[PDB]
């Protein structure tokens, strides 16, 4: 007896080309968890909705999924659109796992059958954090940003977690974007003996101090976010972009494990590298998790918030609020030629 399953996202408009990764790691997953047998031998059943990524029409996608009885919501695409379908499906008690949605404040209004499948931008710190304090044990560290709302909030969670690592932070500072000369901050990381920058912020700024960096003869390691991580950064910086770590997005379709989901997806002429093709997946494996143990979208939130479950993106955990717990991110290594590989 089917169980249907509603996977909504932008299936035209400006987004489409985004929507297309979700749909074919619905579709991929589902095809998967049925020719295994089920859930019990009942076949999961997607019903597609495009909500064009635009907030009035994913309110009345929200309310038909209502009236057609589905209980499980594998969507929305865009925060924007994903927000307000979210109070219905709360009010409604259908369970609704986003494999995209990146927007902190999904989240934060208490909500308790809400749940992501994608990590937020805010988990960059945590990752580098550890990478430091794991891999690279620098000697003296020093923490800039370019005083916005990305790069400043990203140094501070970086100081955070290295504070509590007990490592040597010499000293945490901003300076302005749009600047373009910094021979104040390398004089100061030649005078204090600084050997690892961490810098949040993005390309342009990172262009400039990596030149200036190198042309004075400092061997200082530097970091950023994946804002930093830019072809025409390295176009900018050239050879002083070398061995820049960044972090970013793993590339799941090049876990080993994966290759019969990226094979059977090449065979249908498909893209198999989108992102959202496996945040996408994973959604699904965790509600065939659920589904497993209740088929009450409340005691599935409850199941998923307080177990571990393996996907295509590896062990996921969710924190109280809906939001994947201790997601990492990966850590790369730039090259001179816009490559990027993945560091030690």
């Amino acid at each position: 007896e089917d169980i249907k399953v509603a996977v909504v996202g932008a299936m035209s408009g400006p987004v489409a080309q985004y929507g297309d990764q979700e749909f074919t790691g619905a579709e991929q997953a589902v095809a998967d968890i049925n020719a295994k047998g089920g859930i019990k031998g009942n076949k999961l059943q997607i019903v597609k909705y495009d909500d064009a990524c635009d907030p009035k029409q994913a309110v009345a996608v929200a309310n038909k999924v209502v009236n057609d009885g589905i209980k499980y919501v594998i969507g929305h695409l865009c925060s924007s659109s994903t927000q307000p379908a979210s109070d219905i499906y709360e009010d409604e008690g259908i369970l609704m796992i986003t494999p995209a949605a990146t927007a902190p404040e999904l989240t934060a209004r208490g909500y308790q059958l809400i749940l992501r499948t994608t990590g937020l931008d805010s988990d960059q710190g945590p990752t580098a954090a550890k990478y430091i304090l794991e891999k690279v044990k620098p000697q003296r560290i020093a923490i800039v940003h370019d005083k916005q709302q990305y790069g400043e909030g990203l140094a501070r969670a970086v100081q955070d977690g290295l504070k509590k690592g007990n490592a040597n932070v010499v000293f945490f500072d901003g300076i302005t974007a749009g600047e373009k000369d910094f021979s104040t901050l390398v004089a100061r990381l030649k005078k204090e003996n600084i050997d690892f920058v961490y810098y949040g912020g993005y390309h342009p700024e990172m262009g400039q101090i990596l030149r200036q960096a190198r042309a004075a003869g400092l061997k200082t390691q530097f970091m950023g976010p994946e804002g930093v991580a830019n072809v025409s950064l390295s176009n900018i910086a050239g050879e002083s972009a070398e061995g820049l770590l960044v972090t970013k997005p793993k590339n799941y379709d090049q876990v080993p494990a994966n290759k019969p989901i990226v094979d059977a997806i090449k065979a249908k002429k498909q893209d198999p590298s989108g992102a959202f093709v496996w945040t996408t997946y994973a959604a699904l494996q965790s509600l065939q998790a659920g589904l497993n143990q209740s088929d009450d979208p409340a005691e599935i939130a409850k199941y998923l918030k307080a177990n571990s479950v393996d996907t295509v993106m590896g062990p996921l955990t969710w924190d109280e609020k809906g939001d994947l717990k201790g997601f990492e991110f990966g850590v790369f290594d730039w090259h001179a030629n816009g490559t990027a590989t993945d560091a030690k």
